[PDB]
């Protein structure tokens, strides 16, 4: 249980005027950093009752180390495809391949950033929306809380659409977070991911599962 | 039928301090207001589905129309169970029979409503907490995104954990939303409940969802 | 990993006409065998993808006590709320508290079964039904391959709608399947199981998924 | 502009003994004729919600097009694949440049049907294995459900591995199916599919689900 909270590659007012300084700093030091402090505290807690064959205890850290280890997946993530609007990070064009695809699956990237946002906008609850690499093809998916995308699916972006996300610049205008964050999506990042040139850091999280 | 969003029995600001005046208002005139909407919207789109006598159609829609259904009647018994903190309504002693039952179960009030608090902070994403009447019997239970308490549970008071219940005021303390919203919590409805004086207004729609 | 297969309560060929001979014997003595074999063999070689520190090998193996540690409580639960249909257990009169709530919460016992098979019916691919009792009401919950339920879900009666467990007899009418079904549900042991009544012979194996 | 079910390319029992001509004439007369009677259904239900702008329903009728438009997609994809073991058209002589990249990819012919029976019969649950050209490469994939395979993933041939394609003829024994299946696989089409001499018929289908 020795998971860490990562740095930011930039600074809580990097982001606006998609998303708000505000947001960056409340959603990274608080809402991330409970995810890896309770997730931390439920792996512990968790080898306690494993020896003590405490059935109880070990389905509901179980159930803890789920949610608290989607959180800090989800959330590193997300921190890693986002950049300044300004950075050519941010041009689709860093993203030859992935953009390619996308136009094979969708059309278009207008087209396919339409069908997102149509599901980000969908969810009914807290939860995300990922654009996902499979043997099969791309597709957009959405997870319930804190669910992370694992097995066959590996992400390629994701969108928290809990409402701390978003509710203290946009208020209950979530479509309007939706439109100005394409503004902030790494591609380089997306590119990166979707030729599998980085590493899966979580590889071992996702066995504690 | 159809529904409609019903007034608020007080002001947008007559719950402050322990709710803002803008999360009264956004709660009420944007997020409820979209679930009765969406679910008269929902029903008009399945009552075709019904006339093409096309099930398939049918079966897909029936999660939306449970979710704005459930928001529907969710939030309108949350208002009725909210009241100024100046109001004798806001005193427990407004709810004797109520109160007694709740001593007898948990002990005291101040016990119950330690119990009530861990049952809301401890739920993951979007949902309630509600207070529930079983036979003559009082028992804590919570509901996910907009699930609302059916059958047999017969709501005495329920208290919004999604996000947008509380983040403008109090960003991501929850813990300090909840301690505030007793102070403004109607015992005269909930004693009303309890004692079966006020009708189940959603029976129908309750048992369509 | 010691699992065994249960024996059925009743004969292969005790619940015909609603379920064939046939499919029973396959179904019991090869399908649930099967998820039996498989669960206990990745359970001992999951300790050797542990012991081994093989991360890949974990995260595979776990998916196959999920997958077969659900398909071994899911058909265990099945058969014990399967009873012929000439017993009095197949009356729902066997279930008097049971089918109160069920009335309070659908308005009667058919409308329920009717809503209860478009669920069954709306399943995409394989896949389960089941009535759960949850702090907030009874609910219909589906879940998909070998999805156990789980948590604060207390499954009161389960229906397999994977194609093996009707086709033989039924062929693609899986409607007929559930219409049929019905005649042959055990209300006692739903009964039993609503009012806590049963023991839960899976608490270790559920803190094994 | 609606969508039908296309005509066997052969009689119900030509692809005996592998196929029995019972599965071919359910398979197709009523699986698959369900997947296009609920797909046309589906989509004229939506554009009477795009007509009302009830984006809600728009979103829970997308995922009944989807799933739907799959099954429609992948049983038009399967019945070109197969034909009459006796025909020239099952000689994998017939297809020489798709079968010179499969000899380079995984070494032979032989060691190409083994990873596909691998795939195959690891699906859990109801899905499809398919060989799909990427670029100028080849690859095994999997698809859950009646997911299709899309974008750049060309599909080549695909088999079915739900249980209705073969449980009347091989109970559970997929294994049986799977190894029968290879006589009876149209290498003609795959030939045509590999060269990219066969146009996309879903395009735009694809395109929006
Ligand atoms: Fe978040
Ligand atoms: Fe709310
Ligand atoms: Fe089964
Ligand atoms: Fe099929």
């Amino acid at each position: 249980g020795t998971f860490s909270l990562p740095a930011l590659p930039y600074a809580y007012d990097a982001l606006e005027p998609s998303i708000s300084a505000q947001i960056m700093e409340l959603h990274h030091s608080k809402h991330h950093q409970t995810y890896v402090t309770n997730l931390n505290n439920a792996l512990k807690t968790y080898s306690t009752a494993l020896a003590a064959n405490d059935v109880p205890s070990q389905i509901a850290l179980q159930a803890a180390i789920k949610f608290n280890g989607g959180g800090h997946i989800n959330h590193s993530l997300f921190w890693e495809n986002l950049c300044p609007a300004s950075s050519p990070d941010a041009d689709p064009a860093s993203a030859p391949e992935l953009t390619a695809e996308i136009a094979k699956t969708w059309g278009s990237l207008d087209k396919f950033k339409e069908a997102m946002g149509k599901a980000l906008l969908g969810i009914q609850g807290s939860g995300w929306g990922w654009l996902v690499k499979e043997g099969s093809g791309l597709r957009i998916v959405t997870t319930k809380d804190q669910g992370p995308v694992v097995g066959g699916e590996v992400p390629v972006f994701g969108i928290d659409m809990w409402e701390h996300a978003y509710y203290l610049q946009y208020l209950n205008g979530k479509a309007a977070y939706v439109d100005n964050i394409w503004k902030v999506i790494n591609w380089k990042t997306a590119e990166q991911r979707f030729k599998g040139d980085r590493e899966d850091a979580f590889k071992i999280l996702k066995a504690s599962l």
